[PDB]
Parts: structure tokens; C-alpha cells; sequence
């Protein structure tokens, strides 16, 4: 034991002029955590840079309010990728799998091309918080 050799503590601390008396036995840990509850605040991020994605929707040239998924298919083309990763940012961005992307699909199209320009591609899941107006719906 502690007789005839000195047992030291893993950690060496020294409290000077402190008598310490922790009561061991109770555990437990909380701090204050922020929960964040369902507020009203539906923004998708792509609300503040849609206008990008929508200028170069007119930059296309768009017809009837939405690009034909033609030069929908250039914009992620000249992306540079292969018929992989294009087929699904294709299938991730547009909803409905027209053969179309309206000013808000393309705003979802170019994102995720961003999003995979971010050093990571799309995962092929679309979240609630990305899915544009017309397809607001968890189904
Ligand atoms: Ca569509």
C-alpha cells in the first residue's frame, strides 16, 4: 500500500491550502444546451443565392419559365463530371424528373453542383430544408 512506498495520484496536483472534501458516489453531467425547436423559419439557403443560379437560368436562355433539361444538362455537364455523378445531381435536384428545371430547379440544380464543388458529392438524399417551393412535402 501506501506504506513503504509512496503512492502517487495519476495526476499531480497540488491545492494549496485546500482541504478538499469531494463526497464521492453521485455522478452525473448537464449543461445548458440551446435546443432549437420547430420556430417558424423555413429558409432555404438557397433563397439568398437563387439569384445566381437563376441568372444564369436566363443567361441559358429559358423557355416558358423553366430551361429544357437540354441546357439544364450542359450547365451540369460542363460541370465536369461523368453520367454518375450527373445522372444523380440530375435525380437530386429535379423533383419531378421532367426533362425540365424550372428558375428554382436550376437555383437546386447549380447547388448541389456547388455542394459537390465543395470537395464532397451528393449523398442522394434531399432534405426538407432544400427542396424548392413547388415540392415542399416529406413523402
Ligand atoms: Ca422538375
Amino acid at each position: 500500500g501506501p506504506l513503504g512506498s509512496e503512492s502517487l495520484m495519476p495526476s499531480q496536483v497540488v491545492k494549496g491550502g485546500a482541504f478538499d472534501g469531494t463526497m464521492n458516489g453521485p455522478f452525473g453531467h448537464g449543461y445548458g444546451e440551446g435546443a432549437g425547436e420547430g420556430i417558424d423559419d423555413v429558409e432555404w439557403v438557397v433563397g439568398k443565392d437563387k439569384p445566381t443560379y437563376d441568372e444564369i437560368f436566363y443567361t441559358l436562355s429559358p423557355v416558358n419559365g423553366k430551361i429544357t433539361g437540354a441546357n439544364a444538362k450542359k450547365e451540369m455537364v460542363k460541370s465536369k463530371l461523368p453520367n454518375t455523378v450527373l445522372g444523380k445531381i440530375w435525380k437530386l435536384a429535379d423533383v419531378d424528373k421532367d426533362g425540365l428545371l424550372d428558375d428554382e430547379e436550376f437555383a437546386l440544380a447549380n447547388h448541389l453542383i456547388k455542394v459537390k464543388l465543395e470537395g464532397h458529392e451528393l449523398p442522394a438524399d434531399l432534405p426538407p430544408h432544400l427542396v424548392p417551393p413547388s415540392k415542399r412535402r416529406h413523402e
